[PDB]
């Protein structure tokens, strides 16, 4: 059995890191994918060799740009038919700045990225979904525990987690109360290895994690999997936790 | 599929219910399963006769005796050789009263049964884990929304999900400290239909899920087959939430 | 009495509702207020003439404008000489839409004064606490329940109180990390009675508090007379709920 | 102008370290007081002695018993005619021992003095606010956020903890729902500078704290003061962290 037989997927940040790892699982379980970047369109290339042209497409896309979300639903539906899946899993990371000293940009900018293109992304899905999957469908919005090393001490990356999280919860029950059968959940990922880091983070990053290492792609990949399918019909405005036991 | 390939598991309140569904997932992704229960010991029957006995095992348990645990410890290595998985699926509801008027007697039923025959069970199996099983393996508390939110109706059991809940992070990171790869996770079942009510409550409890339905039993069944696999590696003192919205 | 003894405190939203009510306890415990609004001067008239010329201050004020915070902060700084207590009460709601139909400039309204403004807040009153209070002070995030748990009928109100929760966790721990004594925590309001509203409405909200009636503005204010005074001077990045039993 | 004018409040583990300090703290503000100890019978004196008689009383209580319960109830209506607080106070810290190798004697221990305990002492003291004090009061359960030193590895510490905080919430819903004005919270201390303790024990503690350094007693007394008193009687099923950032 393949547990997402026929569902079309739409995967933000879909060609690097945790992404191509959550790429790889719906692939492997029978999706189609439409994986995104906004800069990296060999990464692009790359995927879509590997999966195979018929399973698989790269679009360009700024997920903090309105725009770009009706492009890449458009080449969705133009070359897979509909819409099943969202995995909103482009994000830009924490920074270790004193508060004070933030620009307004800089915060904007994470705030856009991380909090805003969610809403933007699941404006387009859920529309999409109801246009092309009989208003059923499931939307997924990726935000790791952590995103800089030690105290979560940088309010934008924390500030847009957390309201990434409420942001969840409300969708869910704002399609709930309409009869809608469009499931929004979150993932939660902890540290996976993907981009090298100095030792003196690298090693003090481990020490954070009580089971003594980082996770790789696939281990986000395989809750994506889950609640992407209709094993998790019944998951609905919750939160899933894969962090070697980081906030435990 | 295969999931659960060759990893025996041990079931708790396994002949009826969301237990039985866990069992019948368990047993569909190859797992082996011993199903226990207090007083349901036809239930138990009639599980073997649809499972196999070549795949399956009844037990009589009462969760909250210690002798209890080495007893289904003891028969399902006699059966199967090693203990892989744990679900503590086991519970009672308690009795919905005012709080100043309930009796110790009932308060304390409830502890024990939800609560301690919990942590009875981690002792136990991790034991047979390490012996049987290189110690490694995965314990699944299944615990309930009211350990995440107030059960009005009933305190005792709120109280009682609560500290298994806690308990569940407590137990996978002192696990975790010492280089122990038992993971200990919880979930969190909303309603699910599994008995026959009067309609008047149906309504009532309908009316606090945004979904507008009940769950099922498989529904459980199939985040345990996630959480009791290689797959969830990097899951860990972690919660998992399916109430179709409850709470949300 | 005197339990804010010659502090000076900045409460945004100041002058109706809830803001009103935490400047009359300020007032009442010998605090030097500055209250703001953003189109209300008959309000700020009011509270000014009913507090006193000596003890409170009224500026016009548009949290989302950084500039403003620049104009608030001086004005501040001329009137009473130093800044010790901000209060982060202003706040708007949004549009009661289905999520797929909001429009972005609706969502980013409400992400600019609830969530943003709260960052923009805390940067100015760090400055001016670093400058004119020995680097000593506390900042209050008026949030809501809103911010625990989902709105369905305001996603975008959701997300930033959700957003607003973690950037006070964040920005405590910036602060604290480098060794600076100025506290930040949120506040989390229910349903307390400021508007005349329909009786049907009413008996709706009323409905869903558990005690039976909406708190009062002053309710709020108590609470911020704790987070104020030098009483909670270890009470740091954390979350103070008074909702009635809300989201017990 | 005292804030607790007239109240009794009894006070389980009140006659040393944080117990005491909330004593104090309430005594300061108007209150008269129950203070109570199980072993420490000479502190107990004591308090009573710095207090004044006329103010305050003994009694010596084990919390899990349910007879001493009724004992300290009867002494305080002999003594002062009346209970409109209870805070349960009492509780064991935690241990470092390995989960598999902990006895049901330690565990049962734990549960029956940090969470059964404080079911007991809610029981007693709503009988006692409905048949002396109108059906009004406040009750206040502590319980500190570690239990241990570093990672929260003690499952029948953290067990307990879960549950109280659970009780804390259905209590409150309990009572609520059946318009009784008896109020339910939770108070949780950080670390608390209680004790001569070994320097490098100390350097441990403080590393866990964000703002660098311990409370003090009545630090843990201050919101214990708001919540008992009617500034917070909105204030209900809610969990109030005084811990210099520890868990933010």
């Amino acid at each position: 059995t393949d547990r997402l037989k026929d569902k079309v997927a739409i995967i933000t940040g879909g060609v690097a890191g945790i992404g191509l790892g959550i790429a790889e699982c719906y692939v492997r379980e029978g999706a189609k994918v439409v994986v995104t970047a906004n800069h990296n369109v060999d990464g692009g290339r790359a995927a879509v060799a590997k999966f195979g042209d018929d399973v698989s497409l790269f679009v360009q896309q700024d997920v903090s740009k309105e725009a770009d979300w009706q492009k890449v639903i458009d080449a969705t539906i133009a070359k897979f038919g509909r819409v099943d899946i969202l995995v909103n899993n482009a994000g830009i990371g924490g920074v270790n700045t004193a508060i004070e000293d933030l620009d307004l940009a800089d915060w904007q900018k994470v705030i856009d990225v991380n909090l805003t293109a969610n809403f933007l992304g699941e404006k387009a899905a859920i529309k999409a979904m109801k246009q092309t999957a009989d208003a059923k469908g499931s939307i997924i919005n990726v935000s790791s525990v952590a995103g800089l090393v030690g105290l979560p001490i940088d309010p934008a990356y924390s500030a847009s987690k957390g309201g990434s999280r409420l942001l969840t919860h409300a969708t869910a029950l704002n399609l709930a109360q309409r009869g809608i059968d469009i499931r929004v959940n979150s993932v939660h990922p902890g540290w996976i290895d993907t981009s090298i880091i100095p030792e003196d983070l690298r090693k003090q990053i481990i020490a954070t994690i009580p089971v003594g290492h980082m996770g790789q792609p696939q281990d986000i990949g395989e809750v994506c999997v889950y609640l992407g399918s209709d094993e998790s019909r019944f998951a609905n405005g919750a939160e899933f936790t894969v962090d070697g036991g980081q906030r435990a």
